């Protein structure tokens, strides 16, 4: 078809306020071009962060200056999106998907594609694109990627699959997303899914399966049916989130932090960011880095995340919790960093443990056994040399906080502690003197609900383990002494419920 008059008269882009409005103005339409804004975004990063130098051999090539941020001073150069570039690649993008499939053999009744329509555009885009499958490669998750060197990472592929479909006018096919995965819905109601994409290695198999089985073992990488449904709106949040400003390991481009916090507050304004829990936490950590002058404070937007994950995704999602821990952990605030770790282990105790959930099993080891022991051993200090450590709340949520680990293992196919966790369980334990540690009360109900006629409530942070480890142990923990190794042995290793509820009955 080629771009709209609309469209084209929007380059070239000359800075960060000209890419922010060419969002704005797609974000106005019933159907933002994804492939458009995509190229535009891959275009930015390249010169931002790819490569940096600017090609003094290629004219078509031109940087547009503008003063750097002061007191540095000196001059900037944004690499200039002309029309003649962005409009060739969106031509050759175009021609690729629309010429390998004939809509001619797929008949849509309704406004609905077929699964074999699906998976026929899937299969274009896997067939043209080219692993990077023996490095970890960044910067290769935009269709400006895929399009120039054929490079494409697992999330790059979903999205490109999106992109291709809206190319070809399905207005059906929409992204859809977890927290470490990626795939499609479409149909009627959006119901039906599609696996487009990898994850971990030896999984490519599972292209074109429902995605049912993934939701029903309860692993994290599909959030017990609780994941993201995009329309358009949130599409163009996630492309903007697949931003990366990372030039290396220890240094970011300012530019493309800039714009990636400018893109996301367009789409706050807008309201596209209220169903988009990771990228209310984007943008928190971004205003942790650049505050914006005016705008809500770090704190209140993880909280919108949190909000966010609650209202619409039945408080099913791990990384609100995370997040905001984080950001007390980064000041200091050990109370709240561990109540919101211990919100996080109670998420995650519902789920099974899946060798696909690598991903967020990392971040809980590194906080038991790297982020906690420092952060207590921090506070310890502040004590001896004249406080969380003197309070059974603190101690509570760190046992809160491993009952929900060892809950989540319960029913896992794979065993997730092992004696990595228990030496630092230990050591963490050990930090709360045996008067805090016995001041908690552990015990489990003898009565269920509360009656009323007024309300009478049947009978020290009183806490409840759900996982059978935690409570097997309850004795150990708050003793004055810590039977070291007895912890660390218990910390690793029918109709009759239904017979018995008619005994009860009869």
């Amino acid at each position: 078809s080629g771009l709209k008059a609309a469209q084209k008269t929007l380059f070239p882009l000359r800075s960060i306020d000209d890419v922010v409005r060419l969002f704005a103005a797609e974000l106005g339409r019933e159907e933002p071009d994804l492939v458009l804004l995509s190229l535009v975004l891959g275009f930015v990063e390249h010169f931002l962060a790819v490569n940096r130098v600017i090609p003094t051999n290629v004219p078509e090539l031109t940087f547009q200056p503008s003063p750097a941020p002061d007191p540095p001073g000196g001059l900037t150069y944004f690499p200039v999106a002309d029309l003649s570039i962005i409009a060739a690649l969106y031509a050759r993008f175009t021609a690729q998907i629309r010429g390998a499939v004939d809509l001619s053999l797929y008949p849509r009744e309704g406004g609905v594609s077929s699964r074999e329509l699906v998976k026929k555009v899937s299969d274009v885009i896997w067939n043209s694109l080219s692993r990077s499958y023996f490095k970890d490669r960044a910067h290769i998750q935009s269709l400006f990627s895929f399009i120039t060197g054929t490079k494409l990472d697992s999330s790059g592929v979903a999205f490109a699959v999106v992109g291709a479909c809206q190319a070809l006018g399905l207005r059906d096919v929409h992204l859809a997303l977890s927290e470490d995965h990626a795939w499609v819905v479409f149909g009627p109601n959006g119901e039906q899914t599609a696996e487009v994409t990898w994850h971990g290695k030896g999984n490519e198999d599972r292209r074109g399966q429902t995605v049912n089985a993934g939701v029903a073992e309860r692993s994290w990488l599909y959030l017990k049916g609780s994941y993201m449904r995009c329309d358009r709106k949130m599409e163009v949040a996630f492309m903007v989130c697949a931003i990366n400003p990372s030039i290396d390991l220890h240094t970011d481009s300012l530019e493309l932090l800039q714009l990636q916090q400018k893109l996301l507050w367009l789409l706050y304004d807008l309201g596209h960011l209220e169903r988009y829990p990771m990228a209310l936490g984007n943008l928190a950590d971004l205003e942790e880095l650049e505050p914006t002058p005016g705008r809500p404070d770090p704190l209140t937007l993880y909280h919108k995340g949190i909000a966010s994950a609650k209202t619409y995704y039945r408080d099913e999602h791990i990384y609100p919790y995370m997040y905001l821990a984080g950001y007390h952990c980064r000041n200091r605030n050990v109370r709240e960093a561990l109540q919101a770790w211990a919100d996080t282990a109670t998420v995650i105790q519902d789920y099974n443990y899946c060798r696909e959930d690598e991903e967020i099993y990392k971040e809980f080891f590194e906080v038991a056994n790297d982020v906690i022991p420092n952060l207590l051993k921090e506070a310890a200090s502040l004590l001896e040399a004249g406080s969380a450590l003197q309070d059974p709340e603190c101690f509570a949520h760190l046992l809160r906080f491993y009952d929900g680990i060892c809950k989540w293992e319960e029913g896992s196919p794979t065993p997730v502690l092992h004696v990595g966790w228990a030496t630092f369980l230990v050591q963490s334990l050990g930090r709360f003197e045996g008067q805090v540690r016995q001041k908690v009360r552990i015990v489990s109900g003898t009565v269920a609900g509360t009656a009323r006629g007024t309300a009478q409530v049947p009978a020290g942070p009183v806490l409840t383990f759900q996982s059978e480890k935690m409570k097997g142990m309850k004795e150990l923990l708050v003793a004055t002494k810590i039977n070291s190794s007895a912890i660390k042995l218990q910390l690793t290793a029918s109709d009759y419920t239904l017979s018995f509820l008619k005994r009860q009955r009869k």
